[PDB]
């Protein structure tokens, strides 16, 4: 549903904190990385990096160009 949010240290570094149980991490647990995946499959999406580290997701069926995960309304 929604445990892990997204947000700024005082410096302004991204970490992730879960409010479900009101704890911190920086690094995304797997069931934050297998959700999204699993959102892809569903419409015919791929995850993958450049070579500086940019995160870009395609449509390997339209060919198609993505730099986030398209909006995935409740199915």
């Amino acid at each position: 549903m929604s445990i892990w949010k997204e947000a700024k240290d005082a410096s302004g570094r991204i970490y992730y904190y879960n409010t479900l149980t009101k704890k911190s991490t920086w690094e995304k647990p797997k069931e934050l990385i297998s959700q999204e995946e699993l959102l892809l499959r569903e419409n015919g999406w791929k995850a993958a990096k450049t070579a500086d580290g940019k995160v870009y997701y395609y449509n390997p069926t339209t060919r198609e160009t993505s730099w986030t995960i398209p909006a995935f309304e409740k199915k």
